[PDB]
RNA sequence: UGUACUAUA
């Protein structure tokens, strides 16, 4: 009986909030003969209520559907109407879906700059941006921005991250750490630098955090950061390297760090020159620390993985006068390690370490 | 022997 009515007489604002009414409208937008007609008729009636529909359990579906048919002028007017409410929209269960879809179908820079304006401090505080980055619903909007927009629009995200100690609030959060990684995967090198400075600054609250440890590891995979990050991290952590190797989360960073030293030095033998220099030094100094603390590391529930990584010839066979020092030091660690094998007979991983001293012997 | 992946009829 609803289908018997001319489109001109429909109560669109009433149908948008109704489930089956909304579905009916979406179906009309999908019927090519009536799509433009019903789009224009419904648009004029619902435009005072754009915010209301965006936040609505059924209305949000209509808004999403509309995004596939709206003219550039219609979409622009829509965004002009709701850009100051991006925070409230983003934390909303239904709003997040609407906004993602809107960002996903922008037609031009005018529209993008309007959304970005709404995320600026004129309408959304730094603290609110931090909230969005960690929010169950909002983090998806921030991600959409990251994958849809040019990094030249990332100001409000970068500004919020580097403010005071927000790097902690974000990197140690279950959603924020994921968001931060996606950002780093696509943003500009200079944007990476600014965030890395803050990450190094608050390293101790990050390196053994359940989520923060993934951030430190993510940085170690960015080659453009090698020229400073290796020396910078080692200098913050050297004095507690043994302790860090013996902790659940940071133990994985130590391994990642040791592997990275190996890949960099061996890549030279088989490639930035300055890195290599200090990478060789850090590696030698690391072997020394692990040699000194061998008795604790070989015995520790987490420390033994770091030790085994350092001892595995799969990682350093091209290295067999740095090669000279390395061979003496890694050889001596092997000797001392095997002397200790009977003192760990109990442990379930003794055979794994026996296998590595053996593999060393076969290679040498 | 050892760590994270989230949301609408």
């Amino acid at each position: 009986e609803i289908s018997a009515l001319p489109l001109r007489d429909l109560d669109y604002i009433k149908l948008a909030t109704d489930q089956f009414g909304c579905r009916f409208l979406q179906k009309k937008l999908e019927t090519p003969s009536e799509s433009n007609m019903v789009r224009d008729l419904m648009y004029e009636q619902i435009k005072p209520f754009f915010l209301d529909l965006i936040l609505d359990p059924f209305g949000n579906y209509l808004v999403q559907k509309l995004c596939d048919y709206l003219t550039a002028e219609q979409k622009t007017l829509l965004i002009q109407t709701i850009y100051p409410n991006v925070f409230q929209i983003s934390i909303n269960q239904y709003g997040t879906r609407s906004l993602q879809k809107i960002i996903d179908t922008v037609d031009n820079e005018v529209q993008i700059d309007l959304i970005i304006k709404g995320f600026s401090q004129e309408f959304t505080s730094i603290e609110q941006v931090v909230t969005l980055i960690n929010d169950l619903n909002g983090n998806h909007v921030i991600q959409k921005c990251i994958f849809k927009f040019s990094p030249s629009k990332f100001g409000f995200i970068i500004d919020a991250i580097v403010e005071q100690n927000n790097i902690i609030t974000i990197s140690t959060h279950k959603h924020g750490c994921c968001v931060l990684q996606k950002l780093l995967s696509v943003c500009t090198l200079q944007q990476i630098f600014k965030i890395s400075v803050k990450i190094v600054q608050f390293l101790p609250g990050l390196i053994n955090d359940q989520f923060g440890n993934y951030i430190i590891q993510f940085l170690l995979d960015i080659k453009e950061l090698d020229f400073y990050l290796l020396a910078e991290l080692f200098n913050r952590l050297s004095n507690e390297l043994c302790q860090l190797s013996c902790l659940k989360f940071s133990s994985n960073v130590v391994e990642k760090f040791i592997k990275k030293l190996f890949r960099i030095i061996t890549g030279f033998i088989v490639a930035s020159d300055d890195v290599i220099n200090a990478s060789m030094n850090i590696l030698l100094t690391t072997i020394d620390i692990f040699t000194v603390n061998l008795n604790v590391l070989i015995r520790d529930n987490f420390g033994n993985y770091a030790l085994q990584t350092l001892l595995d010839v799969k990682n350093y066979s091209p290295l067999l006068n740095f090669c000279n020092d390395f061979s003496l030091k890694i050889g001596n660690l092997i000797v001392l390690t095997k002397e200790l094998l009977p003192s760990i007979k109990t442990t379930s991983y003794a055979k794994k370490i026996k296998l590595k001293v053996k593999a060393y012997a076969e290679a040498t």
